[PDB]
């Protein structure tokens, strides 16, 4: 009796009267709307532990946006007029001048010009070596921003060398623009197009890189510049992230402002002992460094640290085959996940000729140097924004616990009428059955 | 006075065993349900907060297609005037603006000009006791800037011949300027029915790099660069060539490999969204508003501008419209539907060595001229499809009630009427 | 044998029957009302489910190595005219525009001196016994040749050679492609970014093997380089369409990041072959294109797949050419999405080739002229910028389990009503009947 009793009830329940009858059609009826809900409420809750999300992508019109960090450097990382005979002593096998015995390796098939100069500062027979740091090496041989830049326009206003910042990199003494460092105020494009962004124009000086000649096993055959748009949160990593520019073009770079924004787990995988602020790349190198501190008990120029620095001698026969071993043997000593909010620059790239014929003339005049030098040594590189937009990407939680109650709520009200209360009261009556 | 104790609504539709007469252990039901309606409370307004928040989400589709529509191309010479084609009467009003003459009517730095231009300026720059004659930059821009009769050497379109009949002049901030497939005279608009280079536009342009203004001397300016700028643009657009170009060389077929992008954005309050322009573009309200600004404190209209307004005379360009650009810079939102050309630029070289003959001979030209004046460009799509990008609303009012009612449900056993049927029973205690 | 007024045991809200009409009617409008909105709500729920709606999931996520892509890449020039034989030149002459239909040189007198010289040489067909002549041999024959072409190729800084390459037969001529896959070992993987870590390949164009183009020509063939397509190992190249141009006198940069599609079936999508194992939009295309020629053309042509017979010249002209031609213009061929598939996303930047330093070098090295060099190298840099692929998802919008949780609630908020409740109601006026 007790349990025809217990139907005054939540949950929905016509199988206890005092006679058995024609309607049992409801102990299925009931069995199968519980089956159901079982089913169902499981799959709700086995997808609201598969902590899914799902995507939003806006664009945003905006007033002004705040211009990149443009870190740019010339495929040459030596000037050679610049090389000295202490130079030429330690760093001479590592600029491929020089063989194992210091000596200029296949002389007869050299420039002429070339073996004259190598000639004049390489003999090592009787030379007493002097002291020499490859960071004072590289800040003095390295080409020069000075030299290297023959005008800069930002938003039309007049630029210059005293805006950019001297920052090390594996291709040597780079510049970076808008850098922010010493705490100035980041310079903010206001209008879009070629007109009003960064506007320079280089001279990559083609005559002072290194010479290749003879049987070498050198494939540096190229000439122009790499150059990385990136946040100024994040430092460059131009051996990878860089785009080339050519001579004799003027190269549009395109712009937009794009605002990821990420998830932690368990939905994503959003989110360093020597930057503060954490980066993919910042961590990368955070790694190597502390890979080759280790291993090699030295660091490279381009890494930071108060480690000492990496003599060509530990160079060639340490830390580089230390970086082949790295990626290619050994596992990631530090693999390295994204950042939850972070900033991206998406690049379109086209072209026009320089120098014109009416131009070609005035430019020889100007810089004092041939039709030929010009045309195979000037370029003009335009970044800027295509207009005030940034484009926002959000990984937005696709389930949350109080739509998941909604669902399974609603699942039991279908199909028995149950609340939590109901199991209670259900719970409540079996616990008083003992 | 006749109506049911609370101990009397167990008729009530909420879950409540806590109106026996006598107190008992079982005050867990005051606990469990107070607790229960707490989350109800809390949880519910979770979703409705979050319903307000009007969020939406993307959906990004790719579709096949049978045909697509071919956008419309806009292009310009880097150079807006021949200097073959300058008149007297032009170097007088236009000659300060095209810096080919000083504040008052005579040649700059003569020293250092080519001699060949110098003889050229000499010829027709001679201003002492010149009587001036009517000038109209419209009419000066139709006349000296590059034709596309002279400039486009063959046109293809879907493999088939093409014409400067297919094209539009179109002014610009670059001055007269080449539209493509416009649509304009209501003529049904080309379409592509194969993907590849060969199946799009492609044009060879001769960008005639010695009618280009010159430059000598101690001068500001740095125009020191030779080839086109192109907009590929909907229709329903304005070139904003200015901004949106992207750079074509020459001595190079540049190929542009494009894809359909058809963005839906939300009105608010999810998303945002919403005169002298029959359509609206941000393109064209960007337009609108420079012409405004410019024919309120300037009294003229420039030539690219639309306006019934005066066309803005060098005199006026000079003193007034320059620097009130130079001002202006120093909010137009989202259309709702709107048509995007994704670019991807790969290139070749042209000539090869066994057509450099050939070319020079065709077009009476030298081996050089051929090398720094002739180029090849090609838009077409990449093949038949649209990428969609749409927001979605995120959220909707049918899809709150079932969370709320479910969430109701779950915790009480409450409906709508439940809360009725307790108001009822309260109205009827006063 | 049950009553309207007694059914206070029914689930659904109702104050609505007692035995004397009352001041509160206002339930059954209430109830009326309560029950008007749930149908509204209830439907457009339905309406929305069977609208089979979906939306969009894009992570990016680290690796610790990516698989390597195919590249397929192609000469512009198909046939070296060195190598053109006088067997060739009889049958293929008028189809490399080197011959008028009477096979003789089209108009002589504004030919180069130094080219009639060698088609006069070759074209002399007066006591000529013609031979067999297949399309495939001629084109595996004349073809710009990899190991002639390629002057030197790295792959993550160790040495390369012809024999990573395979021979590719496309709408361009003999094209070769690297990782293709073919020799059954494991597909070749890149484990850091940037320039040094990728495919990195120096290429001579040849380009003074061109056919030469001279007099009355309808053309547009002026252009030197290569066509290269970064393509999937599961798919055909399609460089016809597909491919971007490498120009000589730059090493050109192709800063590549991989896609990972999954697109969904009917209803929600337009997901998901006789020549192929493996299905592509690529694939299918020449499926279609190779079973529309071997029925109006009764051959094949070179590049696509079947056991039909080679197209001849004679038939390449006069039937397949127009075929194709026919099929442009408006398509008689559908061709879906397949449902997992990879996509490579490529940024292109150069720098110019030869540097001054260098220039000389190449010049000995290789035995050829400064202006050899600068129209005839190139450096091709094939390298995924980051460790990273991109997934794109379509994920279904509104599963069953979801309806119900949401019909169920709107039933729990305007009624209280069950499925049960339903049915308790249905088997009532099943007993009034």
């Amino acid at each position: 009796f007790a349990n025809t009793s217990t139907l005054h009830g939540i949950r929905h329940i016509f199988v206890y009267g005092p006679l058995t009858i024609r309607r049992v059609l409801w102990a299925v009826a009931f069995v199968g709307s519980l089956g159901l809900l079982l089913v169902e409420s499981s799959e709700r809750v086995s997808y609201y532990f598969s902590y899914q999300h799902v995507t939003k992508v806006d664009e945003v019109v905006a007033q002004s946006l705040v211009f990149p960090a443009v870190t740019l450097c010339n495929l040459n990382g030596f000037r050679f007029s610049r090389l000295t005979t202490n130079d030429l002593y330690h760093a001479g096998e590592l600029l491929a001048l020089l063989d194992v015995n210091l000596q200029i390796p296949d002389p007869h098939l050299a420039d002429p010009s070339v073996l004259e100069a190598l000639r004049q500062k390489a003999n090592f027979k009787h030379y007493k070596p002097k002291q020499f740091s490859m960071l004072e090496f590289l800040h003095r041989v390295g080409h020069d921003l000075k030299d290297m830049m023959l005008y800069c326009k930002f938003k039309g206003q007049e630029c210059g060398h005293q805006d950019f910042t001297t920052v090390f990199t594996k291709y040597g003494k780079c510049y970076m623009f808008n850098s922010g460092e010493d705490g100035k105020p980041l310079l903010t494009t206001v209008k879009g197009g070629t007109g009003n962004g960064l506007e320079i124009m280089l001279d990559i000086q083609q005559d002072e890189y290194l010479p290749i000649w003879g049987e070498t096993e050198e494939t540096t055959f190229e000439a122009g510049v790499k150059v990385q748009i990136h946040s100024q949160s994040e430092p460059p990593f131009i051996q990878e992230l860089g785009f080339g520019v050519a001579p004799g073009f003027q190269t549009f770079v395109a712009t937009q402002e794009q605002r990821l924004t990420y998830l932690p787990p368990p939905w994503g995988e959003c989110r360093l002992d020597f930057f503060p602020v954490y980066s993919i790349t910042a961590c990368r190198i955070d790694c190597e460094t502390r890979y080759i501190v280790e291993n090699c008990n030295c660091r490279m120029v381009h890494m930071p640290g108060d480690a000492p620095f990496c003599t060509p001698e530990q160079h060639k026969e340490c830390a580089e085959p230390a970086l082949g071993l790295l990626a290619e043997k050994d596992s990631n000593y530090c693999l390295c996940r994204t950042p939850c909010n972070l900033t991206r620059y998406n690049k379109e790239l086209s072209m026009v000729k320089i120098p014109s014929k009416t131009s070609a003339k005035y430019l020889e005049k100007k810089f004092n140097k041939s039709e030929k030098y010009i045309s195979e040594n000037i370029l003009v590189l335009d970044i800027f924004f295509e207009a005030l937009n940034y484009e926002t990407i959000e990984q937005k939680k696709a389930y949350e616990v109080a739509a998941l109650l909604g669902d399974i709520g609603g699942q039991m009200g279908l199909f028995i009428g149950a609340s939590i209360l109901t199991i209670l009261e259900l719970f409540d009556y079996i616990y008083e059955l003992i």
